[PDB]
């Protein structure tokens, strides 16, 4: 039920996930698409300080993907942008999707 299509795309380097993060969680999972962001809604199991919540939302995704997540965008905001290097879009959706 979920389309991921419009919080992504592919760039000369890889695909741009494009992320809204829930800090506080019980469990770090994706929880539904911000449409209104174009924006992968994800709770994240970690406190909003320490970049804390950046270590553990790129943990989460390099397993997911299996390649290098590096934050391009939004280090200290809520929307966070994640290049995903030498990846196309069909993988990344493919992942997303399970
Ligand atoms: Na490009
Ligand atoms: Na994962």
């Amino acid at each position: 039920n979920l389309y991921f299509q419009g919080s992504l795309r592919e760039t000369s380097e890889g695909v741009i996930l494009s992320v809204i993060v829930a800090p506080n969680a019980r469990e770090t999972k994706i929880v539904g698409i911000d449409g209104t962001r174009g924006r992968v809604k994800v709770n994240v199991a970690a406190p909003p300080v320490k970049g804390k919540a950046n270590k553990e939302l790129m943990k989460f995704f390099k397993k997911l993907f299996g390649a290098e997540v590096v934050i391009v965008r939004g280090e200290t905001s809520r929307e966070k942008d994640l290049l995903i290097k030498g990846i196309t879009k069909k993988e990344v959706i493919e992942k997303l999707e399970l």
